[PDB]
């Protein structure tokens, strides 16, 4: 039911709309979206995250949102605040609160909701809204990126699913939506040993910095492989992760 | 068109029909299937692998089968021999040989083919036939496992996607097809540093040996994380991998 003029009126209140994408794999996409959100929240900024990933609700898992209940006020759908930084969150998972396990939704029962979440949710005047797009460069992340009309785009890949085609493909999509790639994050680019500190490229060297230099992306960072990170992300305590790779 | 009496007549010629499965992820399932096949081939046994994974043709990638061409003789569909051990291989990918990139097929256009590959392919008197099932414990791997009527089942998981439910679920499926779980392989259970040799459980400790002890699985092995393995598997040279974790 929601219309463009309604979505535009809502989103306009948001100063920054950063969409996060990745190749078909999408490995680390969501975790990177939370880490980014936590980066800004910890800076004293008002952060909000929208879940648009058809393939399982990662975000609500990373933040341990088991409560997952949707409420509605005069301003619209009420987002669930994160337990530690009060980051606003909206996910498909919240539609069935009494479910203790993640449930994959249908196909068309997503495209519409994402639009309704973009315009009928009370995000408020938060200055940063991260949209966790569904993995891949297909039409799924294209429609979401269009309705969201981001103010910037961030690409998340790995030493294996990171090529100049995935990036150029993201460079096109960014223009096909009056936006642009602002950053590139290479996930699990390497592993630093906790005993002697030696570096190992388990998945190989992603050479993510080269591509960031090729198309001169304004920002680039390589997050490493860490027993802790993975351990916290799975137990839904990413907010407790005491490391900031975006700084 | 193929019928049960035709599939049974073919498979009967095969002494061992080992089906390989895993949780929704299926991470390492295929690579483990090749490593196993290479284990037997290197032992001087006649090995054959059937590709039944709806989600991308891993096997033909692991063995670098770019040629990927299907031929037909008086005995039926001719399998493609591996470049080094002459392991017979049949995959959906071989239907479109002139394609230099893997293409994901539809849904119903798979269930039928797998049956046709099980009975109209010239496997011969090979004593080991490994079926690479599609990931998960859903109906997809159920129908394949029924037509294949394996003589044994192997479960492949990781320190995160390895639970007593996935295994018990595999214990049921095995009985629902007059078969049984013969082994359990834990993939990427740990990483051994090449500098000081210290062990790290990046994805956590899978405790795969505990489960193998719980339901007393006859076989269990933990394959580690290795820069080489991954590097060879991606470049389609798993046959050159000089390590045998099944012994
Ligand atoms: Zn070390």
């Amino acid at each position: 039911r929601v219309t463009d003029e309604e979505i535009k009126e809502r989103l306009g209140k948001i100063k920054s709309r950063i969409a996060v994408m990745s190749g078909k794999g999408g490995v680390g996409k969501s975790t990177v979206t939370a880490l980014l959100a936590v980066h800004y929240a910890r800076q004293g900024k008002k952060v909000g995250i929208l879940d648009a990933d058809f393939l399982g609700p990662s975000i609500p898992i990373l933040f341990g949102l088991r409560n997952a209940r949707i409420a509605v006020s005069a301003e619209g759908l009420e987002p669930v605040l994160t337990q530690k930084y009060g980051i606003k969150v909206m996910s498909m998972q919240f539609l069935l609160p009494k479910e203790n396990t993640p449930v994959i939704w249908r196909g068309p029962l997503i495209a519409g909701m994402i639009r309704e979440f973009l315009g009928r949710v009370a995000w408020g005047e938060l200055d940063h809204l991260l949209i966790d797009l569904p993995p891949g460069t297909g039409d799924a992340p294209l429609t979401v990126m269009q309705d969201a009309k981001p103010t910037g785009v961030v690409v998340v890949s790995t030493p294996q699913e990171l090529t100049a085609v995935i990036v150029e493909k993201a460079i096109n999509m960014a223009e096909e939506t009056n936006t642009s790639v602002l950053g590139l994050v290479e996930n699990m680019s390497y592993f630093v040993c906790p005993n002697c500190g030696h570096k190992s490229y388990i998945f190989g060297e992603g050479k993510g910095e080269s591509l960031a230099k090729k198309y001169n992306i304004g920002f680039f960072t390589s997050i490493p492989i860490e027993e802790e990170l993975i351990k916290l992300a799975d137990s839904g305590r990413i907010e407790e992760y005491e490391k900031d790779w975006f700084e």
